[PDB]
């Protein structure tokens, strides 16, 4: 039986970094490698990104038992240092979940960065749901928070 | 300077044609290249369709002046008869006017369709806005309904 639910939500972060780094931590592959993954089950091996409007990114992920989260992004718009838009779709297995309109904006707050994420999201047959998706969400900004944290430490 | 839009539109037609009919004049090639475009300035000859999950659509239209707007989709989601989901860019000249994702689902209605097509839309720097995108894709919707009713008359 078919269905979809659509919804929107915004995740609003602020990091001590200015929008460069943050912009950095989104956009260079070898430093995204190093920080989007799944805690549980990385796979930074299958990460790929072609940071570029119509790029490809590619990263891999799910319970250690299967079955694999595949998630795949084509960049859609990009402005150096405060905007990456991307459409994305979560395949769990064979199966897809959703499919998605992600927005990045970076503003200046201080002398660090205001992130707002918002997600358009169309979530497919039941399965998955809003709730669930922002949850995950904010989990991954948790590691980039983490990521920038140690970036900044480094020599 | 740099902002964005996010809105998200639902509109709902009834169509006296059965689902697989309505499916038919959205997914065939030939038949909506036959009534998808701009009626002050066709543009049948710019426009192709590759109606697979991950294939492009591409369509021009715009003012017979110029600039030429063109329309560019990708296919996510494909269910026979039943629903279409593609992210789509819009681009006036050279500067690409938004970014959005539509879904298309069908259900039966009596012996006909009721469409519900949901847009999800990124407007980017004010060049677009969410109520001129509802308005034209009323407009669109419109040729739907013409070209249906055309249609169920050919022998």
């Amino acid at each position: 039986e078919r269905s979809v639910v659509h919804s929107t939500f915004i995740i609003e972060r602020l990091y001590p970094a200015p929008p460069s780094k943050v912009f950095f931590a989104l956009g260079n592959a070898d430093a995204k490698r190093r920080w989007f993954t799944d805690p549980d089950n990385p796979m930074p091996g299958r990460f790929e990104m072609d940071f570029r409007v119509g790029g490809k990114e590619v990263n891999a992920g799910g319970p250690k038992d299967g079955p694999i989260h595949v998630y795949t992004a084509t960049y859609q718009d990009i402005v150096p240092d405060q905007r990456i838009v991307y459409s994305y779709d979560m395949l769990f297995g064979e199966t897809r979940i959703s499919v998605s309109l992600a927005t990045i904006q970076l503003f200046a707050e201080g002398e660090g960065t205001r992130l707002v994420l918002t997600e358009q999201g169309a979530f497919l047959d039941g399965h998955d749901t809003p709730s669930t998706r922002e949850h995950g969400t904010g989990v991954l900004l948790d590691l980039l928070d983490a990521f920038l944290d140690k970036t900044t430490l480094e020599h």
